[PDB]
């Protein structure tokens, strides 16, 4: 509910790297039932709205919503090109589907379908992620889906950090801080070596 | 294997065509800790290890990653390169070479590792402990011939592929993957 004393920090970077459209673009870490790591590259999609979380989005169909329902806890680095920044941002997953783990959630997977584009939901018509290729272009060329009302498949994915490594390797001569949230919802910061 | 995989042209052409861009060779390597959570941090990609499909990094002893790749070493990159607006994910097995004598065959590749390094990259090995609480950041030049003892290379020899292009009709992905007589087979799949 309090701005977590790392919002300032990521409003900078994204701000100074706005020229980069990819300066969106961050690396999501999960853990996989049989304890293998799992990493992969997420459009970030903005704060939620009156929290610290950070949204994004995902097809239920996709590997990583069986890895998060089993193992919520992942980690994000995100690096920032233009300033040479990295932030490191470990908690948990929140999976808003169109089960009914999470009704409390529901107006914020709404709200995200509608503020994408219709590119970004057309995606969510493709065919099963990960199955042989369908070869046929029509496959991919679907109708447009209702733009108002998500479609099963489509997931909001929340981060809420609970901890943050951020690195700035323009320092003197590298900054590393330290951010941690503990059970009382208080942050506390700290500088480390790099 | 000592056949070059058959993903290995794609990261060719992925390089050259990033070229531009330094930071195109930083990627994210995610590991997991004993208490089984997941990390992920960027590295500097160095360059494949001669004869092999392995790739070479570099990490200090001292770091939390080296403790999480002794007790876990399998390991998941994700590599992304936005000129071209491909991703490749590549997860198998880390090697970590200290200076301890667990992999006395590697010395050789670490110590050459080493000496192809630039003096910068080479002084963050001689700057404070990692990740305790902040001249202690120029130190004197370590021997640009022989590594210092917390210096690593650490290799990982991928055993499954992903690569995504973006740029498709309307993307393409392919999995690649090693079975255990270390052939390679691929397989066009769904975005
Ligand atoms: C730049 C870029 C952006 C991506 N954005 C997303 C996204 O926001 N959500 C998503 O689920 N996958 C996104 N992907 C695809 C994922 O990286 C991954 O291929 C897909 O989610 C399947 O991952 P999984 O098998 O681990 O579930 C993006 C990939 C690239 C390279
Ligand atoms: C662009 C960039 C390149 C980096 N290159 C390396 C590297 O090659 N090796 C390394 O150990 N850390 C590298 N780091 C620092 C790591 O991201 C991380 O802060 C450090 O290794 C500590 O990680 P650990 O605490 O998980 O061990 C790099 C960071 C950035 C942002």
């Amino acid at each position: 509910m309090s701005l977590a004393p790392w919002r300032g920090a990521i409003a900078h970077a994204l701000h100074r790297n706005r020229s980069l459209v990819y300066a969106r673009y961050l690396q999501l870490a999960t853990v996989q039932p049989n304890g293998r790591p799992a990493n992969r590259t997420l459009v970030f999609r903005g704060f939620l709205e009156d929290t610290n979380q950070l949204r994004f989005i995902t097809d239920t169909r996709s590997a990583k919503a069986d890895q998060i329902q089993q193992q919520p806890w992942a980690e994000i680095c995100w690096y920032f090109p233009n300033t040479r920044e990295q932030f490191r941002m470990a908690g948990d997953l929140t999976l808003i589907s169109s089960d009914d783990s999470h009704q409390d959630l529901q107006p914020a997977r709404i709200a995200m379908w509608q503020e994408l584009s219709d590119a970004a939901r057309l995606q969510f018509g493709w065919p099963y992620p990960g199955k042989p290729r369908i070869k046929e272009s029509g496959a991919f060329e679907p109708s447009p889906p209702d733009p108002i009302e998500p479609v099963p498949n489509f997931c909001l994915l929340l981060l809420d950090p609970v901890q943050v490594d951020h690195l700035e390797l323009r320092g003197e001569p590298q900054n590393r801080w330290l951010y941690h949230r503990n059970d009382q919802q208080e942050w506390s910061s700290e500088a480390i070596n790099p």
